[PDB]
């Protein structure tokens, strides 16, 4: 008998299950796979022998995010400034130029236009509200299709839709304006504060982090995948692929919204939130580490190609370096390495491919998908409702998160929120 | 007896005599001057002998301007592009960078956020409605207390009071924030549309535009100033001070705006016109033309001097040229020679001044004033009602024009206006 049992071992799930048990409540942390921290995946390179690498994410911002912020000067773990970029070789058309901004002078009238109109329809959104409370019906459409009501001039609308299918994840056709615009409001209403918000990084990775909180939890079950939550009883039961099962007052689902639907929910969740829980949100991002040879430091190439975005991780070594890359699973097949070459060479005829490293989040079935962004039409008809709790069953995560989702803030922010529940309720 | 009599020979005064007649209607001009164009002063230099510049101003846009191209495309007079700028010498702090934009990127986030604050006040504003009735009283304040709301950073901040005290012809503390983005609301509703305006000039000065429209109109008198005008009787009746006095079925006033004072109507005007009327706009605008020597082909200084622009206007010679100031009349003293001097020093201290060249349109009792910029509250009390017909006397040109005030197309916008009103009425 538990007071609160923690579903996942992610940063919610680190978080809820440690705050919990310093009030006094017995707590059990039950983790499907065989690390905890969940899409905060800090490894040894599978290119480079020695060179820790970051999987998931490291980057953050510490007046934007203070819970992350205190969390590190908890543990004592140190943060150093993000790495800036000095060369440019972008493929926006032949009227770029190569810099920080490819945006030529003769496109600034209608870029200044099209900041009014991208900033007001974001301004409409309140982040502390829903996207379904606020009469956003108008703005949940294919962002390919809002993207040409701007009518952009040529270098002004590749390069928005470069760093749009990079930050989403998913292809503009796909991709919805609403979650565009959610995704501007929530970086302080910013089309530009959502790239130059990269203000500081994790100088020994998520790990540290990850470790430091799972020291302060007393009872982690790690390979333990949780098939099912049943709060029929006067107590809550949670069910085990492995038969077994445990019991818990109050329940936390610190789990992706893509992996809701495999647990069984008894009785069922709300109406409102089912069906888009089944189907899952549009997010298909995907992150390549390539390996390189030839490539110089601190270059960003923002283009056009299956690789709208491609620019510098970290030094390997004199000559080799890694090369970050950003575009969704369902365009480009990380596997053929023949387009993964095609891709760099696009950029960069002259570096030469060693190796790439990366991890298939949609493949994963503790994830089935990396960090949040919805179908057309999903978050305009429940959003909110789908990360508050319904019964003795919280859900948290940054899928969830209203503030800053797919952030690690997110994820401490909403796992706060369910713990104030349990404790004052 | 005429059907009517245009008052002033400017661009306004010209197409509304013009138009009547070519209507079929039996028109008379009336000029107090020994010139036609008025404002638009395109002479020989007092500097430079055979050179001909422009006193007023040339500065046209066919795409704002498409009223003004109809003119070129009907009498066929040419107009020349842009005098492009490639020097750059601003006075903006340490931290701006010497180009047409020198706003840093460490400013980048502080624009994008001011830009958004600024264009949606000037969306708040409809054009056709006028600016007294649309509640804006609260944009009705001085400058520099609205530039203090949006909060900028040194260059930012800077960069856009400089532009504003050159298209303005006002000092922050006197010039009025409604105004200001009453010139971006006008302009397409752009920050940047109200300086990327310079677009094409007159090839041969205002002169070939003013002597070809002139020549249309049959009855024309020079130097006869009215003294007033008399709208009791069965017709109006129009006054001199030599030659009084003229009659006429209806009366167009193309005069400046600060002029109407001096003419005594009969009736009197409307009660709301007479309180901005009496005293006039606060407008003061200094337009100075400067002989130099040592100067760079295609100069920009932007900063926080007494000349908050000065420019590079037409090439003079291989080694002397011609630069142009903007100031206003209160602030910068244009008969001082050795303050003219200083001015030019601050920004280009290797370069000789030899000559200046001006006209002080507020010290011309045919004018007393430049181009219009209202005092602070004068437009957000009456605007458009100073632009409308006081019964059988109609008022026209650039200083009542809602559409885009303070420009030659002004002018012809409200001439359009009221020949319709009399040739429909
Ligand atoms: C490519 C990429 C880039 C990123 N970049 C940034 C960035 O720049 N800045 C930033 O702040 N964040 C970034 N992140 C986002 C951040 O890593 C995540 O949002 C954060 O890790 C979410 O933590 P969480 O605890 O809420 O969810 P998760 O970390 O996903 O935790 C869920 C855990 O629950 C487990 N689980 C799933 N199903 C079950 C089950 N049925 N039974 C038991 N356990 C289960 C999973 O194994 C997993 O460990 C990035 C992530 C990715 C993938
Ligand atoms: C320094 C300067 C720069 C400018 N730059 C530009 C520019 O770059 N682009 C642009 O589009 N516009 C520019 N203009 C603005 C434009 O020239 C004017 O605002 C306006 O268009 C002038 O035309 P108007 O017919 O409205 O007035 P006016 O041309 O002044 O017409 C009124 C005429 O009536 C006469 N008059 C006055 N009183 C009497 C009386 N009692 N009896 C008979 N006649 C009288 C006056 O002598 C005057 O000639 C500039 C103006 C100035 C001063
Ligand atoms: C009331 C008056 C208000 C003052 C208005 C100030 C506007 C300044 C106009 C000066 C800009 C003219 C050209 C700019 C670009 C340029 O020429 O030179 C450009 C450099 O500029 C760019 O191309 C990128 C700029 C994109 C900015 C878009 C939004 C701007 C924000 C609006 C401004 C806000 C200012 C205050 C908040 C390069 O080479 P070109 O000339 O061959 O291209
Ligand atoms: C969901 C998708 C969101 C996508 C957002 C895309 C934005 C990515 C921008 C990344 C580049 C940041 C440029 C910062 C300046 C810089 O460092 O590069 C500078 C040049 O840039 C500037 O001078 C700043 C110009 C001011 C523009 C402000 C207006 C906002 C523009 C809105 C953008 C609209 C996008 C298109 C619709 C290089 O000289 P510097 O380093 O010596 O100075």
């Amino acid at each position: 008998m538990y007071d609160a049992i923690v579903v996942g071992g992610g940063f919610s799930g680190l978080k809820a299950a440690r705050d919990l048990t310093n009030a006094g409540k017995k707590v059990l942390l039950l983790e499907g796979g065989e690390r905890l921290g969940g899409r905060a995946y800090s490894r040894e390179s599978r290119n480079v022998p020695g060179l820790r690498v970051e999987i998931g994410g490291a980057y953050l911002h510490r007046k934007h995010h203070p819970r992350l912020a205190a969390e590190l000067d908890r543990y004592g773990i140190p943060t150093a400034a993000a790495s800036e970029f000095t060369s440019f070789r972008h493929r926006l058309g032949p009227t770029a130029v190569d810099q920080a901004f490819p945006i030529p002078g003769s496109e600034a009238v209608a870029v200044e236009a099209a900041t009014y109109t991208l900033l007001r329809d974001a301004h409409r959104i309140d982040l502390e509200k829903g996207l379904e409370n606020q009469d956003l019906e108008d703005l949940d459409i294919p962002l390919n299709e809002y993207v040409d009501k701007l009518d952009l001039p040529p270098v002004s609308r590749q390069f928005l839709l470069a760093w749009a299918w990079n930050m989403l994840g998913q292809p503009a056709d796909q991709a919805s304006a609403l979650w565009m615009l959610q995704l501007v409001a929530a970086h302080h209403y910013s089309i530009l504060g959502v790239v130059l918000s990269l203000d500081e990084v994790f100088s020994n990775g998520s790990a540290d982090l990850v470790d430091a909180m799972s020291q302060e939890i007393p009872e982690i079950r790690l390979q333990t995948v949780v098939t099912g939550i049943d709060q029929s009883g006067d107590v809550v039961n949670v069910t085990v692929k492995d038969g077994h099962a445990f019991q818990a007052h109050s329940v936390i689902v610190a789990t992706p919204m893509n992996t809701w639907r495999r647990i069984v929910f008894t009785p069922a969740l709300p109406e409102r939130r089912r069906s888009v829980i089944e189907e899952g949100h549009g997010g298909q991002g995907l992150k390549i580490l390539i390996h390189v040879r030839g490539a110089e430091a601190g270059i960003e190439c923002v283009g056009d190609g299956i690789f709208p975005t491609l620019y510098d991780y970290c030094e390997v070594s004199e000559s080799e370096r890694l090369l970050v890359a950003f575009t969704d699973s369902g365009s480009f097949d990380p596997t053929d390495i023949g387009a993964v070459k095609d891709a760099v060479l696009y950029y960069l005829p002259e570096v030469e491919v060693l190796g790439i490293d990366y991890h298939d989040w949609i493949a994963d079935p503790l994830f089935e998908g990396p960090w949040v962004a919805p179908r057309v039409g999903q978050f305009s008809r429940v959003h909110k409702e789908l990360g508050e709790p319904a019964g003795r069953i919280h859900f948290v995560g940054s899928d969830v998160s209203l503030e800053f989702p797919g952030y690690i803030e997110g994820a401490l922010e909403t796992a706060e929120c369910a713990v104030n529940a349990i404790l004052h309720s």
